C-alpha cells in the first residue's frame, strides 16, 4: 500500500508553516513555497511549525513519515542507506534505520509498522506556549537524497499527520524534501528552473 498524501485541514484547521531562511550559500535548512519543497543538510535541524484554528483534544499526536514522490517507487519503504544505518549515530531513541528523527523530545516514539513495514516518528501534540501562536517540531533527516542503496537520488515527500489517540486521521499536510550539501544553491537552482 501507499499512505495518502492528500492535504486535509480537518476540523481543527491543521496546516504546516516554515521559517523564511533565505538561500545564502551557508543556509542549513530552507523552504521553497513555490516548490513546496524543503532543502536541508544532513542531520541538521529542520523546524516545522504546526498551525491550528482551534486546539485539538488532549492525546492528539503528530506523526511524520517519508514516502518516495515518484509513483513507480511509492511502494518502496523509505529508509536510511546501507552505510548510514550502520554508522552508530543513534540518539538512543531513534532506530538506526529511520530516515526521520525528532530532536529534543523525550516523548518521541518511533514506529516500524508491523503490516506495511514503513517507518514513522510520532510525538504528542502540544498547544502553543504563552505568547506563541504555533507549536514547532524540530526534525532531522539522516541520509542524503543521493545516498546509494538508499534514497538513491529519488525525491521523497514527508507526510505530517495530526491524529487522535487511536491513530485516526484528524489532519494532514506534506512537502517534498531534498537532503543535500548546499540547500541554498539547490533551492535557487530549482526555483530558477521553475521560472
Ligand atoms: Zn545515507
Amino acid at each position: 500500500s501507499v499512505p495518502s498524501q492528500k492535504t486535509y485541514q480537518g476540523s481543527y484547521g491543521f496546516r504546516l508553516g516554515f521559517l523564511h531562511s533565505g538561500t545564502a550559500k551557508s543556509v542549513t535548512c530552507t523552504y521553497s513555497p513555490a516548490l513546496n519543497k524543503l532543502f536541508c543538510q544532513l542531520a541538521k535541524t529542520c523546524p516545522a511549525q504546526l498551525w491550528v484554528d482551534s486546539t485539538p483534544p488532549p492525546g492528539t499526536r503528530v506523526r511524520a513519515m517519508a514516502i518516495y514522490k515518484q509513483s513507480q517507487h511509492m511502494t518502496e519503504v523509505v529508509r536510511r542507506c546501507p552505510h548510514h544505518e550502520r554508522c552508530s549515530d543513534s540518539d538512543g531513541l531513534a532506530p538506526p534505520q529511520h530516515l526521520i528523527r525528532v530532536e529534543g523530545n523525550l516523548r518521541a516514539e518511533y514506529l516500524d509498522d508491523r503490516n506495511t513495514f514503513r517507518h514513522s516518528v510520532v510525538v504528542p501534540y502540544e498547544p502553543p506556549e504563552v505568547g506563541s501562536d504555533c507549536t514547532t517540531i524540530h526534525y532531522n533527516y539522516m541520509c542524503y537524497s543521493s545516498c546509494m542503496g538508499g534514497m538513491n537520488r529519488r525525491p521523497i515527500l514527508t507526510i505530517i499527520t495530526l491524529e487522535d489517540s487511536s491513530g485516526n486521521l484528524l489532519g494532514r499536510d506534506s512537502f517534498e524534501v531534498r537532503v543535500c550539501a548546499c540547500p541554498g544553491r539547490d533551492r535557487r537552482t530549482e526555483e530558477e528552473n521553475l521560472r
